[PDB]
């Protein structure tokens, strides 16, 4: 088996306890991934009765509860986002390829819930065919990462109810053919399209920051321990409170590339302790991570675009340590507070 | 001091509390090792009485209990095994160099106990002569490791009662000369002699697995905390339940090199999810780690051989992650259940 | 032994692990080569056990894993290509000597694999007869080179599983007589038959470039490290992703010999920064390396021909350094992207 | 294109990110060079998503960050120095052609910075006209070399932000005519004008060394890796610490041509281990590389002169190996420590 | 200074840390050499404290640890060997000029050590007198080389503790006069006296090989990094394990000049794949490099002779590449295993 012999497919299922059938997979369900580490784990229960025994005996063990899930890395692209953003957020308004050019907005809602899906990890090649199926899956975490000389990456952390294998001859077995978007229809988001804009204090507009990298994790804190007496499986994946944190690396005392000067008073003079003072006075900033593809247009003059709005964010001490006589660089961590909104304008 | 200036010697002592004498060492007691890290440690007790003091004062400290032991690595060889297998297992039946060619079998027995021994780490050279003696030693763990382009390694984890130094002029000092087997009498077990055979489900015979490496730890879980009021030494090293775990690295959806096809039904068709299904259905497999030296014969046609039988083994999710577009490889951990049996056929 | 006393022979074997027999060699298996450097290499394992020793002792060494392979240079000719092109590419459609004059096309296919073969390097003469046999061989790299006042050369880089020697008295020994094509049937491809044509931007047709030389390497990136415990041999030669790079030397600001003018807009005016702009704007060009032999015809009016199509190619900064007051010359490296197609029209 | 068809021009730009216009070039901007190797390089990013593919596909590549720069060799002359010394050093005091005859002194200052410039490499001739423009260029290294039967050479190593091509019809295109100094106004510095003077220990004055050649590199250690998310270009070329090293070849146990005797005590007796003892006792010497043109005078009796003061220098083991029965010769490397000062007295 | 103005002298010192005095040099200490490259090197430590500075400042540097040593080439001769063989090997038995004609045998012993010596490189002539002294020197490597139309060469690689210069007026200065053996007493070993004999498999005696050249390196792997806090000098030169490798160039499928036929079975028929099969089957051969001077006799009929016994040697793939249609020639590398023994029979 080689990695190229495997296909990944997500399929939104109706209920958490009813897997999607292998026969329902179609176009848009198959995703190209960088790596997947989904696996199941079962507990082994040993009897506590005292017994003289050199090793552990087969007659006194029982199979305990079952866990499942893992990580999947993606290269955030046209169709990857179309598939996965509905799985990460609670609501969606609009269509990405809308002709007016407003795209689809994904947000968290008060009593919102996550869509459960079935993750298929199918195989093929000289050895034979079989499909790992992870039913009742939910997205526990989602990290957006942007580095230089890289593409926008998305690392999902999935929690499923259970795993099972499917093979030729099984009842629900169907010979699926992975169908993917053409090379011309699909495109990725690259580092040279990224923009990080900040706005704290009495700044009038968002000012662009020269950052070297950025991360953004949406953590849904699923309750992965709801077990029952008559079952070995999880009985739910209840989503807790969503923690939206992140990071970005930049230099100390940086000026803005565009927009107003970084000044907590709205003045024109640059503030060399801007981020340090934002972290030290407990002020709330407004981040905006934006990817724009000008070569591609959704409307007459509307470009394809992925935007992440964080209207209320609290920075931590930016970590501008003097390590050596070079340029002082560091990473500024933050926590998003009130709302998170992802807009995706794209043509498929 | 250089490593070549040191000798290691194990000497089986009668009782746990009576060290072997330096004068009793003879041929077969001295072993060639890759490395040893045996050391003693004593506790320092501070008085809890309140006292104004900038630092800790000498008058209010006392010496507490004493620990000892460490690790010793060996290149599993002819004589290394002859010496160490009786120290790792509870029973032994037969002689390795028996002319019929059945070798000696080492197993764990119900009320079995471990042999205590004295480990001597002697030194020599320009600096002078002295011997570290670790009395009341027992084997806590023993890991067999086989890599490619390597020899079979054995890492012992020893727990002793105490340490003491011996020097010219001490009462029990004797000038020992390490005596080792000739280069022609002694031989090691190499990677190209190894065979890993499995058998699960309704398979008829053991099928050979192409594995890249394998590990096997026998953990005796000694109770290393039996202390007494009138003594600083451990009062026993009570052996708990023996945990026999292991690992082996191989590719995903591997066929067998020899024997029946890997199929949990005994059929002829190959099963690409064999190990995954074994781990997922909680089935018990039968491992066999075997080293055969055909160039060396114990009887008319019986070759020297080291075999490890694990008739009942439970695999964990084999860890066949799709990390990249190359070959899918992973490590399959397991736990042995009912019995462990090591057979050693060798001529000395 | 003189070079003229040696013969080379490639024999396509069925499986990677089953060498071809010396008795199966026939016409077309024997190839005339410029040079061969195929050799085997075995690892020597030293025991890590500490031992006082001035030098390394025989009793504590073991033979490790085995490598094989090397390079073979050929003068790309009628029969050399007929033999070797099936070994370099995954698919072949048609026959070179087809009467319609379309020749055979060799391309890489998605799940394609390389043909394993056995390379015989036999000897003869006053000393005696013996044959080096390299079984399980695969083509790792293949470089086509064209210089002025030279013939088209082909340098193969071979990776085999192992080597073995055959001599009179061995079981599989047969007295082979190298049989080669007549001097009239065989012909080579010379420098004055070469044509390099390019096409980038909005150019309508392929324009001929006056180049001084060109190279083209097809690198299959075989995985030459799949080793196993119970064996000293490689267990496979898995082919990775094929890297098709190349080079050609030419002058700076060259006009085309024939075809449209070198202009990324399709105009008639010559563009003196054509290749520099192609490299600087990241444009994809279409190369065509073609050898035509008009004196030799396959059909009524179809000449023998070797063509290499590279429909998508990315140039690097052409390296047009001003080194002195003479003509500015340099080498333009490139990487082929989507597909590679070699057509061979030839009569045997 | 021939080398004589090309012109080089340096133009000091105001900011690092604003190229100089082709219309601003005037007299003194065009320099005669021995050779130039300035070029740009862009990174190609491949998507890490797994995909079955024989070669690399166009749809899954992106253009990464951009590098630029290279080397330019000059024959250190009247105007070459006038142009380039301000680009190599941080400060300048005075005018070279000052009538008092003190010339201009170039030194490194504590918080000093390097002047960014735009390097134009224009072309012309039968093929057509186009200009390579390297904006945001800085001098990374500068090596002064003096050999026998040669002229003083200067090899610059330039680091730029990016490259771009200019052609008739572009917006910023202007038909520039290279204007150079007359043959009578311009002159070079030759080997027979050089003087190397040393002074270590308690020597009273500088003593002249008979050296065969000398080199002097000023390395500014620019930080060429400051990249940003929203851009493919370098965001700065921050200059680190300037390393001033060098070399000079001479014989072993050389006497001084003029000045005091080479004696670390200031005595009159010659010291045959002078340089060996300077290197072995870690002493600091004072070098002076001086070129004097007596035929040319700036004031009534002040000759044109290029002087390089290295008041604190540490030699390495002079490398006076006994290679054969001839004269023992070797090269003495050194590192300059506290300051470097270049004085240029010249009339234009 | 000319090479003829220099003298080399080795003087065996008692301890590694006590240099030999210049007054102790006598006859036999002075050696004629082809070339010497012994030199010292001191480390320069820079302070890591951050400081604004254009260049490196004198006040913040310190002198670090000191290295010494280099290479010396000799023409292996009567007295050169008498002096140097005791420095390369651990033991010596007998006298070279013994009247019975058995010479002296030099071997490596288990706990053997190398003799430390002081190397003087003195100078003289018009410039003045001074002596480089390298104390605590040891032989790290020693390569014996024999080419055609050459003399037996010996290249030593020396590691010393430190260097120092001596001059008239120093305390330990003495005016030494190099005293050398007469031209009649001294003689060298030439290529036409060499014999390379091999013996592998079941061969009965040693068979002579027609080789074009041979090399033999004895590498003692000294530990040259034993440094201490309170000192800038190495604290020891601990000798590791001695690696004895070598090479010899010869033709492919060579017959023996004298002795039994090259046949791994002891038969009379010549084996054209002898060395290839020795390398491919991992067999151990027995080399013997012998120089005999029949014109010179130590006893009534015993000739002066230098013999190197390598009773256990492992060849590598002899490198018999078919490069062209001429004679197939190559170099056979090897590693010596168990022991090395050098016998020197000579009259002085």
């Amino acid at each position: 088996m080689r990695g190229v012999d495997t296909f990944l497919a997500f399929k939104e299922q109706a209920d958490l306890k009813t897997p999607a059938t292998l026969a329902s997979l179609a176009a848009g369900d198959f995703l190209a991934f960088n790596s997947e580490s989904l696996s199941g784990r079962q507990q082994v229960i040993q009897s506590r009765a005292i017994r003289r025994m050199p090793m552990r005996q087969i007659a006194y063990t029982a199979n305990g509860t079952v866990e499942a899930g893992g990580a999947v890395e993606f290269t955030t692209s046209n169709y990857v986002l179309k598939k996965l953003l509905p799985l990460i957020f609670h609501s969606k308004t609009g269509q990405e390829d809308d002709p007016d050019g407003d795209g689809a907005t994904f947000t968290l809602v008060n009593g919102g819930v996550l869509t459960p899906f079935t993750a298929f990890v199918g195989f093929d090649g000289p050895e034979g065919k079989y499909v790992r199926r992870f039913f009742g899956a939910k997205v526990n975490q989602a990290t957006f990462s942007a580095r230089v000389n890289d593409m926008l990456n998305l690392n999902l952390d999935v929690q499923a109810i259970g795993k099972d294998i499917l093979q030729p001859g099984d009842p629900g077995w169907v010979n699926v053919t992975p169908v993917y978007p053409g090379g011309d229809e699909e495109y990725a988001y690259v580092f040279y399209q990224a923009r990080v804009l900040i706005k704290a204090g009495d700044m009038a507009d968002l000012a662009e920051l020269p950052v070297e990298s950025f991360d953004l994790t949406i953590n849904h804190n699923l309750n992965t321990n709801r077990y029952r007496l008559g079952s070995i499986y999880r009985q739910s994946l209840d989503e807790g409170v969503t923690e939206v944190t992140g990071t970005f690396t930049l230099d100390a005392a940086v000026k803005s590339i565009s927009g107003p000067a970084l000044n907590l008073t709205g003045g024109t003079a640059h503030d060399p302790a801007f981020l340090e003072k934002v972290a030290l006075y407990g002020k709330y900033a407004a981040l905006k991570l934006e990817f724009i593809d000008p070569t591609r247009e959704v409307a007459e003059g509307v470009p394809c675009r992925l935007t992440i709005h964080l209207p209320f964010v609290r920075l931590e001490e930016p970590d501008f340590q003097v390590r050596d006589p070079g340029v002082i660089t560091g990473s500024a961590r933050f926590n998003a507070y009130e709302t998170i909104s992802v807009t995706h304008v794209a043509k498929f």
